[PDB]
């Protein structure tokens, strides 16, 4: 856990309770902790990138798949 962002780079505008230049993932995850489907959503941006629910700077795309997508959200998520 956490060295995971690492191998990949998502803290460049990600923070945990750093509003930087992507939503603090411990935002993120409260808006998304009262959901049920948070896994598949947000996995479904991150392999897609993009943007349009926190701001327009189109995330760069990244090379994941379904699994890590989920422990992505499921590591995000469960970080307030
Ligand atoms: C700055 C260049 C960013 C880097 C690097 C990464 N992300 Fe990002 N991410 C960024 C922004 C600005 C946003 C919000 C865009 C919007 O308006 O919606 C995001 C969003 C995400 C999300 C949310 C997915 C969703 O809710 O649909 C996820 C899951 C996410 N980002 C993951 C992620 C990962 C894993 C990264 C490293 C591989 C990563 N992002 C880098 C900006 C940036």
């Amino acid at each position: 856990n956490e060295q995971l962002a690492k191998q990949k780079g998502c803290m460049a505008c990600h923070d945990l309770k750093a509003k930087k230049v992507g939503p603090a993932y411990a935002d993120v995850a409260k808006k998304y902790a009262g959901r049920k489907d948070a896994v598949d959503y947000l996995a479904g941006k991150i392999k897609k990138g993009g943007s349009g629910v926190w701001g327009s700077v189109p995330m760069p795309p990244q090379n994941v798949t379904d699994a890590e997508a989920k422990q992505l959200a499921q590591w995000i998520l469960s970080i307030k």
